[PDB]
């Protein structure tokens, strides 16, 4: 069975053997967890790019990097923005068991840049947990917002 863990630190300092990129389909680096994986492991962004709702996985930097990219909610409705990203993370969930990946970093997909201008965290973080549940990793969630953390944490404990 996984393990879930919630850290409030840069995802660029994670201790896991994997980490998620919250990526964008064209696999360029802007703002958010994207900007950190790119200064931290640079040359894992070659050949990146790959559509909503997959994700496309390097060894680069010493690091293996997963690029998921989830639905940007300003182009989808509801419904298929809620299909799209738990497509997402089904896809990091089938890399993680098909490599042997034991541990993973992982942001919550959809819920800075792609939110649409609203609070996703329960919305994203319920479908990372219906995904990876399917593996036996460790996965570390990594958030910078305190009441995140809490509220993250919460989710956890109630499991
Ligand atoms: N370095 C970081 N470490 C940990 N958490 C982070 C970090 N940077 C951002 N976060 C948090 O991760 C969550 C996801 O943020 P985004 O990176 O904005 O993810 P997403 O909404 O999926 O959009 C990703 C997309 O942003 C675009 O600029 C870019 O093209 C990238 O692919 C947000 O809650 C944000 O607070």
């Amino acid at each position: 069975a996984p393990s879930y863990r919630v850290r409030r630190a840069d995802i660029s300092g994670h201790g896991e053997e994997a980490v998620v990129n919250a990526a964008n389909a064209k696999g360029t680096v802007s703002d958010g967890v994207c900007r950190a994986v790119a200064k931290k492991w640079p040359s894992s962004f070659k050949g990146a790019a790959t559509p909503v709702g997959t994700a496309k996985m390097i060894r680069a930097d010493g690091m293996t990097v997963i690029h998921a990219v989830g639905p940007n909610f300003s182009t989808v409705t509801e419904a298929e923005g809620d299909r799209e990203l738990a497509a997402a993370y089904r896809a990091v969930a089938s890399i993680i068991s098909t490599n042997n990946i034991k541990s993973v970093a992982v942001p919550l997909l959809s819920t800075g840049t792609f939110s649409g201008g609203k609070d996703r965290v329960m919305q994203s973080l319920n479908h990372l947990f219906t995904a990876l549940d399917a593996t036996d990793a460790d996965v570390v969630i990594y958030c910078r917002d305190k009441n995140w953390e809490k509220k993250i944490q919460e989710a956890i404990d109630r499991r």
